């Protein structure tokens, strides 16, 4: 009776679904699937790449930059929500290809240098290649590529050194507030007593507390169908999209009743 | 007319005086200087460090390690204040010489990576060897070694990474709280609209009410003066130390003070 | 047609399969699997442990630790063959649940460090947890523990970073020349004309002349079935083990083989 | 009686003498001091920087790259010599000034992260901030920007990690071969029997065959006077300069009575 083979992070079908740039304002784009988001901000001094997804889409978004003119050399900077293999997986191959940056704050970073082993409720389950940040970010510090400003928010929950992302675009000339905001959600993490996150409560609420006020139009996550959007229908994509109110309300009542059941 | 000749960080006498080890309680030892604090834990599987001061002491920490019976290989874990070269300069070399294992959180594990480079407020004039962090701390995680558990606090201010340490010793059979606090002062930083680190007032707000709630019979500092310590008189070395609450008490108002004539 | 699914590393079915220590010499023990070697080496100051296997070996090894009387704290030092996933697979795991250092050459300690990602010729097809090298090794540089002198043996080919090490032990009071070489083969790899390393059949040539020269009354691979070890039989494990002479012969033929059927 | 106070890296005055942009071919430039080189060179697509100087030579080198026309986020790679403090660095400022990324072989990349501490002869003495490498080198790999082609020789010696690179630029436009080879000198260097660097003089024996045969119709080294460099006299800079050959011949020949000396 030997040892149990090692098994790999399947995940369901329409996160590998490729789908063609979609436009979400003047300079922002969705380029990744159908059910990731991996959004392009094209400026005059370059790109900015937030987030990628899953490992195995780092030729996809090469793709789909070169759909857009945006030579791989064009790239200047990579930044993320938070440090999981669905989000940050292709990030070590797009250093390797474009000559990029990576900024982000030092839970992401330190967790991004592991491939995301060790995790504090994962263990070595979903890791993926691992990769350097250049840029080490602080809370409320402003990133500006092109022009376009980057103002990081802190909000530690579904990871340590989750982050969320605000800057303003344009709408034919006229201005709008883009919001990516991490996940909020706890799938299976142990809420109440966990000794490798003593305040996890607390920084959760914490959180809940800072999407709200986020300056935001328009509010976009890492996982679409968190802020009720279907990037396949396209030109209606964002038409039943939350608020920011709405979606940290809904993702509290979501943790309060989870931390109801684990006292059970 | 050429480029400026490099100038070391050159710092007070009393900070590189050496001295005997003083006893603190009844397995906690200073083993440091008369002007920085080294703190020697001794249990039945092993000791743990809790700084070390200027890069340059690392020989004489062994020194006294060896005349307390710890032979280096029995020095378990090195735990840190702050990642600052007059606090954390030889911890590089004493991982060599001793097999240690250093212990952090993740904002001093990217700073003692780099040596204490790229510092938020002082750039790369007060820099030491890097070391390299091998376990990553959260905020209220408890660390175990002999059955001596230690407990960490953050405190963010000084540097982002800034952590109090507590834990339960005893004098002479009856039981003593012990609350190694780290700094809490601002050394010519600037307070107000830093781009490095915008929030820094309000984490230090933060911090001021973190150490006046620990739990804690005897205070110490990385600077024994911040605390009203001396160690050169030896057995009188705790009679004026101050308290958690007079600490922090004026630390805010030398903050506020501060922060009043910079807007000047 | 969406993108493809992450397919995991799987061996067969003996590399996964636990035994009991089995005795080598006075000192030197196979706390391995029957087709994958870990050899563990206790002295006086604490035990080494020579490569680890699988990742998902860790719990089996400590176990095996434990039934030497040797606890977790006890190992001092970990060495390693070359930095592929079957043989440093549980590195990762294994310090942070025993404390001890690894020490490994510069070429290893950059593939350790990114988990065996961006392999020359593997990709990141089989990757592990990354783990970081505290002690950088030279050719020819001799580790001391507890008595017992290791000396590197650097043979670049199987990865940049192959490493053979040497030592003596006893055999009821005589001494025997241990000695630890890694694989000699190029599974897959493209030998002419590589551009990840153009120099690998002069790497490899000059390896089979250092594993013929090397100090040796007893051979031990990572890999058993390569020197003709055979585990599952204990007391005659040694019978049919091959010399460092016919070790590296027989590598070279199916070298050269391969090479001229590349050609081809 | 207290510890002695930090003493820093003081360098001759002609180290840190800025000096304009000097041409040695169609797109290659010395943009560093009269007695450290830089080298610029200028493609279609970005620049190369190889070495750097000492750590306050990174804001000479920006200004003088953008008296050539470069921007900083036009700077797509540096390239290093060695990692010793009076040639890489500014490295790690440069690195966050523009973008860049650096490549180099897996011993000058474990040296560059520890920023020259401990050193295998040096130990801490000569230190500077950390800095990681991007992409990691072999020994004939090579390395393409804009259309010109850089080749990597290995050249251990003067330290583990010394490399010399190759490439061909133009004289108006008829071909020259250009060779920027590492220093080969062994100041104050213990060779025979040394610990940390068991095989050294065999490395400094191939080193030497190794710069032999390089293919070069112009040598130039990070010191300009070890290949009778002199950058002051502009366009006689490089009238009495050495051939591989010579430099090769003259470096072997120090060696050689260093060491019989060493035996006295
Ligand atoms: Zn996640
Ligand atoms: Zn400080
Ligand atoms: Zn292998
Ligand atoms: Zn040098």
């Amino acid at each position: 009776a030997p040892l149990p083979q090692l098994r790999a992070y399947t995940v369901d079908a329409s996160w590998l679904q490729p789908m063609a740039p979609l436009q979400v304002a003047d300079h922002t784009w969705q380029i990744g699937t159908e059910d990731l988001t991996a959004l392009l901000v094209q400026t005059a001094e370059g790109a900015v790449l937030l987030d990628g997804g899953m490992p195995q889409m780092a030729g996809h978004l090469l793709d789909n930059m070169k759909l857009r003119g945006v030579a791989p050399q064009d790239l200047r900077l990579i930044l993320l929500s938070h440090a999981h293999a669905d989000h940050a997986g292709p990030v070590a191959e797009l250093k390797r290809r474009t000559g990029a940056h990576v900024a982000a704050n030092a839970e992401t970073a330190v967790l991004l240098a592991r491939g995301g082993s060790n995790d504090l409720h994962f263990g070595d389950g979903i890791t993926y290649p691992p990769a350097s940040a250049d840029r080490i970010i602080m809370d409320g510090e402003v990133v500006t590529v092109g022009g376009i400003a980057f103002t990081a928010h802190f909000m530690p929950g579904h990871t340590p050194g989750s982050t969320a992302w605000t800057w303003t675009d344009t709408r034919d000339g006229k201005p709008v507030r883009i919001a990516y905001a991490d996940s909020l959600s706890a799938p299976g993490y142990q809420l109440k007593g966990n000794p490798r996150y003593p305040r996890l409560i607390e920084d959760y609420k914490r959180s809940f507390a800072t999407v709200r006020a986020l300056p935001c139009d328009l509010l976009l996550t890492p996982h679409p169908g968190a802020s009720n959007w279907n990037y396949a229908v396209g030109s209606k994509a964002s038409a039943e999209a939350l608020t920011c109110n709405a979606y940290a309300d809904a993702a509290e009542k979501k943790f309060d009743a989870q931390l109801a059941r684990e006292t059970a």
